[PDB]
RNA sequence: CAUC
């Protein structure tokens, strides 16, 4: 829950709506960050992102490492 | 709810 970085831009690698998670590659470090559907803010699939989309997000310390939070479009 |  501790915030590591804010207003990070990245590219969605993939997001699977069946399993409800995916990964975003950070543009600043080129590292993948885990993203769960509950971390995406509301837009059927009210909380989802599309493969290849640019998004903005915070990076927080989750249970099993770094994960995205507050995922929006850029701006 | 960690590379589908």
């Amino acid at each position: 829950k501790k915030v590591i970085a804010t207003k990070v831009l990245g590219t969605v690698k993939w997001f699977n709506v069946r399993n409800g998670y995916g990964f975003i590659n950070r543009n600043d470090t080129k590292e993948d960050v885990f993203v769960h559907q509950t971390a995406i803010k509301k837009n059927k699939y009210l909380r989802s992102v599309g493969d290849g989309e640019t998004v903005e997000f915070d990076v927080v310390e989750g249970e099993k490492g770094a994960e995205a939070a507050n995922v929006t479009g850029p701006g």
